[PDB]
């Protein structure tokens, strides 16, 4: 199995088994239509790749992802084709990451932003910067929460917490995240990535079914909120013919 | 769209699209009969009023509710028909509330108890003073918690602490309530009320639809559990039948502690 | 009733109507084969129980229970009708606790591990030590954790906490376990048993109906997980016959999977 | 008050039960007036006292074409009013199942669409053995989200529901009951007399009793909300899809769909 | 040994089968006692290692009249009583869905209310043409509580389900089996050879292979356990009603 | 798009945007090692590739599938990282087919058993032949039922039938399915193949966004019950290691 079919995406196979996934593109790693699509179909495949053993997953320089870029969005609002293809994507993104049994560490530097943050808060361990900017953003843009909040925001940090942080969109730094429970772990800035190479080193050379029955196991909380996941998508792209969202890019 | 159908609720529409929600009446604005009626019925027409973006809900004077009155609480105990007007109330609060599509922020200082945090907890973004007191308080009293928390703790608080002080009863203050998650925000107690305000202004000004489908879409959760939090409802109106909460009464009224066994 | 058929554990009533179960046993309280029968099917006896109105659960000496005993695990892994009667033990420990209304607080010192643990958090109230240390031990032996923690952690501490310590099984301190929401309380180790016992009496004395019944409500929650966590349970029983369970139980005599 | 509902006849019987009738051109089709009623009575019929038991028919022969040309015509051409559509197309299927006052309903000729949702959330339903019950959302060209997610693998197996609403094959009051879909088969001309004599001993009947045990099986319902509103929001997007247009014209054209 | 369960009869033929038989008075009426028998049995069947099938019928030609005058007087009038008796009929429910050791129900003439439970949760029901299968609860004048919220519709679909259960119209085995209340109908003479025949078959199949299957299928119910116990509340809510008072003298509310 | 990574299956690609999927294999369409994996991973292929409106699922000649092979069986019985690799494949079959929002018609003739039965059942629209053959099969091989009835049966027939049937394992003919729930159609043997193509071929041409996420829509339905049905695959597997499946294989 090759990676070449993710062109977006800069895949790279240690040798013990952890495959580096890096978002690596302009304007702080943003996602744009190729790599929106790749991160969403990536995951079966690393899934039945005998050769990986666990993920790490990152952007480049000390950045996550500043999420969807302009043209992205664009797309989103002006094509109807267009719009339904990146909302199976957005769709699957979740379902597939949520159904991969190989463990994903992130490692969160800088800003995670709409569809980078779904990736790097639906790694099994995420580690946070203390000064990393986690922002939903989806309610200042102008469209409903349906990316991936809905379906786990709960179930990480309470609802009173979810409510708080989704509806007022007020930016979450990585220590606080840490506090309420919606990453694994914080470290200081410089040790966000040897902190998740090491911790994604260490399950790629553990007991391969012990761990990714585990995994499995607890994701059964997040399939379950499936339908009510869905429904957020559905609302989300909804919202995208809706005023709001003309306003909220022109700011 | 007009407020009078809710007599014992003072409602003011501002400026700012943000219909504030007056708890007030004697006893620490405790809840008689009128007042869980009109708790339980108002939000169905709130949500409908293309008047009202936001909701912020408080009590008058520095403190949100003491709970169902004396009244209340005989009434349930001594008279079937009253007993199952109630619990239709109690369960409607809560179904309401979680059906209501406009956000809601809840300004909680002083005491919060009963059918008072009801409304306190299942308003989208509540807003602790310090040294508010949260008090569930069914279990002193000699009833299950059938009144909201079954809907919601533990996925506020996690089981471990829902069952701590669910099953104990001891008072949680607000910078605990929100250290572990129960509360959205904790602030000084003289800032309760201008934090609220802020947060509720803000929402009422932001995109409508994108707040409100992201907070029914997150309600599901709470929906799904639906179930379970009307089995709590049928238990506690069954346990006003037993002996536990006449003594439970009985020694409030008599001035001593309550002795159960 | 007579505990008389649950020998390996040491009941004593109490006057304020607590049971107290203690686990003692060697090699740090650990289970073996009567224990984790014992456990499992003492839950039911007890709820029906009109003397008893709580139960508070602990270890002898400094430690709750290092879980299963090597001898328990060899017979998992030899012997198929064992591993069943076991796989079915583990299953009902579980469903058992989670359906016994009376409350259940727990008293941790010291190691709370695998069988151990699970008696540990499924008790309503767990009173943690600044310095017990709570380790669920599955990934690390070379098993999936199918004994609880898929009912209730992520529950608990939310799922990004329970993915962390279920699958690198870093060890989680009493301290730090009431941080992130694993257990109720966290006291002094000095002061475990006595702010245990102490609500334990509580319990025991407030209203039994009330409390017993608020408790079975919010079991709920986990009750409506019980096919996610049988389906953790069966997945770690037929990981018992993998080959990475015999390189992790070696390991532990003398960890190279 | 019921003037608040203009669209809809409602009629109060000396027995408690609350006769709603669907009276409008086109076979009772269902215009936006209509549609915002039917969602929105179901909350006040359940708080009226003077109510213990609700019969709910078309005028005539027939229960209900569904959705008027008017009504499809502005979900297809209007934003916010494809919204306000959609939410009442929610509200209508959440308020008939959290209404704790039995529901009886008489299903004659067609029952399409939005006129479906009415008959078959009912709690009783009685059909004719010649009416013709019609999802009609895929033959349009939209998915079926205004409340078949929510209940009929429930009622007739997903085997069943899957051929009937991916098909849009019409479906026979007779073969309907035989599949479980509806609770009664009866002869044309006995379907509104069976049914008010059930709405009739209903209202006679104990009424917490009765409530209760509908509000406990309506958990089933309850339980698949979040399944329907994905259904909901899907047949709402899919109204902005190049389909629908062929759909209503392929309607309109008593003609079958070119897609 | 079932020597705790003393108003039912418990007979192990030498294939595996336990056959359990309500034998009292007024039909096989549920008194105090049998209610709680048969709550408390199923735990205690399961684990027993001797029995690998179970065969459930009432005493001559009626299954069960269900809960007696005094029981129901009981649940009326008296708050622990009442109480005990809730219980009772929420672990009935609860024992039989989890025990993962098969059960063949035998079905003639009368199944009603506490008796109904009981046929309709075992794994497999035969009925005779002209059993009558009644809820029984809304005639009485309380919430049908007792199991139909964890099963009906799973059985008989929700338009089947809402009509039998709010109007308590008698239902007849053939019909019972045609809508898919029940796995079986035969003639009522063939009912108890046919149930007998099937517990003996299961006694005699793969053990771990039917206790699992049926065990996986029983997820179904307990999924619903939450609904079922909401309906048990309900119901004993309105035991302290007027109408039932009214109904157990019978039917005018 | 590339059918060739499904070395065991017939894939054949029509005019009416039906891709018919062919089960033909030694012992009436019996299903071995690579018709395991191929069943489980075509499914995620097919849902992706935009020549395919529909598919039609059948067995070569008059059966479907009589299910796992000997050779499957034997590797699930006497080895453990094999076990594990047909366990995963059998989850994955009943979610990928769950998972795929394409439309698909099942033509069932003679028997479908086991694996068979499950891609024959889980299809959207299953036809039956009046003589089909509908037999779970694993209570009578001595192994728990969890290779897809967990996930639906009580949802096709109601618990009653559904553990009449899985319990006892009697058979059940294509007319009673038909009756109970089972299947959507029963027509004769001779016309299942014809009647399941003209229905595919309705489906094809139909509103792609209309059909395609009513399914998904009701599929739902099924998603919810993956827990149970996984506790179901869970238990059937271990059963694999017990001394019952020595006996039932030996007689079959």
């Amino acid at each position: 199995v090759d990676y070449h079919d993710f062109p977006s995406l800069r895949c790279e196979l240690g040798d013990d088994g952890v495959l580096t996934v890096v978002l690596d593109s302009p304007g702080l790693n943003s996602v744009g239509p190729q790599m929106h699509r790749d991160l969403a179909d990536i995951w079966p495949v690393i899934d039945r790749d005998p050769a990986v053993r666990a993920v790490l997953v990152r952007g480049e320089g000390k950045a996550f992802s500043s999420g969807g870029s302009f043209d992205l969005i664009d797309e989103t609002i002006g094509d109807y084709q267009g719009r339904i293809r990146i909302m199976r994507e957005a769709r699957d993104l979740v379902h597939n990451m949520i159904n991969c049994d190989t463990p994903v560490v992130s490692a969160i530097r800088g800003p995670a932003v709409g569809a980078g943050l779904v990736v790097a808060l639906l790694a099994d361990i995420s580690v946070a910067g203390r000064t990393a900017k986690l922002i939903d953003g989806h309610t200042k843009l102008g469209v409903a929460a349906g990316d991936h909040a809905a379906i786990c925001w709960p179930l990480l940090v309470g609802m009173a917490k979810a409510k708080y942080y989704l509806l007022t969109c007020e930016t979450l730094l990585g220590e606080e995240a840490e506090r309420i429970g919606l990453v694994s772990l914080c470290v200081d800035d410089d040790d966000v990535l040897s902190t998740a190479a090491g911790i994604a080193g260490k399950l790629a050379q553990g007991a391969q079914h012990a761990i990714q029955w585990t995994k499995r196991s607890l994701n059964h909380w997040y399939r379950m909120m499936g339908p009510t996941f869905e429904t957020s998508v559905g609302l989300e792209f909804l919202s995208f013919s809706g005023p709001d969202v003309q306003e909220g890019l022109a700011a």
